[PDB]
C-alpha cells in the first residue's frame, strides 16, 4: 500500500451515534477525542488531531493520500496517553485501555465519560476536500441490576441473612477500541468485586471496590416497580477463559457460624444465555423468595457455579446500548 504524501488537503469530519428491537439511548458527553488519519499502506497521514467537547473537527494538517479517519473520544490528552505511541495503523489497531485506573480501585469508565469508538473510509474524488462522517460506539457494555426481595423474616430468626453489596465478578480487564468483534470479547485478565469465598478463579484477577456497591437497610423490597439498584460498566468477555458474573454478596449466620451467601447470574450462553458484548446494555431483575428464619432462601455458597434452586429466579434481556454523542 502506498504511503507517500499527497497534496494539502482539507478534511472535515462530523461525529454522530450508532442509532438507527430493544435499545437503551444513552446521551454520552463528547469530552474530548482524537482523530487519526492513515494512508492506504497504513502510515499516518499527519499526527492525530485533539478535539475538545464538539462533533465537529477541521483538519487542514493532511493529504489528499488519507483513505481511513478512525476517532476515540474520552481518553483524555494525546501525550502520555493510550495513543502517545501510535505510529502506523497496525499500532492503532493494538491499543487497548483497561476497565481500572492504575490504583485498580477507580474505573475509566463513568456515566460523565465513556469511551467511544469508530472509523470511516475517506473520498476525495479527484479533489483535495473530504467530508468524512464516523459513527461512534460505546467500547463498554453496562449491566443494570433490579431486585424483586420476597424474602421473609431475614432477621429475628435462627437463620438470619444479611445482604452486604451487590457486585461484579471477573468483568473484563481489555478494552479493545478498534479490531474484530472476536477480539473485543475475549478476557485472560479481569477485576472482581470480591474474592473471599472458597475456590475463587485467581489467574489474572485483581480486587477493585469499584465492581461493589453497598447494600443498606430498605434498599431491597418487593419493588413493585422494577426500581434499578445500581449499574455496572464492564467490557466485553465471551467467558472462555472465565465469564463475567452478577452477584447480590450477602452473610448467612446460623448459630455461631457467619458465611458468604451469592445471589448470582452467569454470563455464559447456558445460564444468562447471554455473554458480555461492547456496546450492549443488560438488564437483570433477580426475584428472590422464601422464608429465611425457616431455612429459605439462602443463596449459593458458589457464585462461579450455575445455580438450580426455586428461591432465585432471574431474567436478563440486552439492548442495544446506543451512543447518542452530546457537547
Amino acid at each position: 500500500g502506498n504511503n507517500v504524501p499527497g497534496e494539502q488537503a482539507v478534511l472535515t469530519i462530523k461525529l454522530k451515534g450508532d442509532g438507527d428491537p430493544a435499545t437503551d439511548t444513552e446521551d454520552a458527553v463528547i469530552n474530548n477525542y482524537l482523530v487519526f488519519l492513515f494512508r492506504e499502506g497504513g502510515a499516518l497521514d499527519c499526527a492525530p488531531y485533539e478535539g475538545s467537547s464538539n462533533a465537529a473537527a477541521t483538519i487542514t494538517t493532511g493529504t489528499t493520500a488519507a483513505k481511513k479517519a478512525y476517532v476515540v473520544a474520552n481518553t483524555g490528552a494525546l501525550a502520555g496517553g493510550l495513543f502517545a505511541t501510535v505510529k502506523t495503523e497496525t499500532d492503532l489497531l493494538a491499543v487497548t485501555g483497561s476497565l481500572m485506573d492504575n490504583t485498580d480501585n477507580a474505573s475509566t469508565q463513568t456515566k460523565t465519560n465513556l469511551w467511544m469508538s469508530g472509523e470511516s473510509e475517506v473520498k476525495f474524488n479527484g479533489g483535495t476536500n473530504a467530508q468524512v462522517t464516523v459513527s461512534l460506539s460505546f467500547v463498554a457494555a453496562k449491566i443494570q441490576l433490579i431486585v424483586k426481595d420476597n424474602r421473609k423474616n431475614m432477621t429475628g430468626g435462627t437463620i438470619t441473612i444479611t445482604d452486604d453489596a451487590a457486585v461484579l465478578l471477573f468483568a473484563g480487564k481489555k478494552g479493545r477500541f478498534f479490531g474484530s468483534a472476536a477480539e473485543k470479547v475475549t478476557q485472560n485478565e479481569f477485576y472482581t468485586g470480591f474474592n473471599q469465598y472458597t475456590g475463587a478463579f485467581d489467574s489474572g484477577v485483581t480486587t477493585s471496590t469499584a465492581l461493589s456497591d453497598a447494600v443498606s437497610p430498605g434498599d431491597f423490597t418487593i419493588n413493585a416497580g422494577s426500581t434499578v439498584f445500581n449499574h455496572f460498566y464492564t467490557f466485553g468477555n465471551d467467558g472462555t477463559t472465565q465469564p463475567t458474573i452478577l452477584a447480590i454478596k450477602s452473610t448467612k449466620t446460623v448459630g455461631g457460624t457467619s458465611s458468604p451467601i451469592f445471589y448470582p447470574i452467569l454470563f455464559t450462553n447456558t445460564d444468562a444465555r447471554h455473554t458480555i458484548e461492547p456496546g450492549k446494555s443488560y438488564t437483570v431483575t433477580v426475584t428472590l423468595n422464601g422464608d429465611v428464619a425457616a431455612g429459605g432462601g439462602g443463596g449459593t455458597t458458589d457464585p462461579e457455579e450455575p445455580v438450580v434452586s426455586s428461591s432465585i429466579e432471574v431474567t436478563v434481556t440486552a439492548a442495544q446500548w446506543v451512543t447518542q454523542p452530546v457537547d
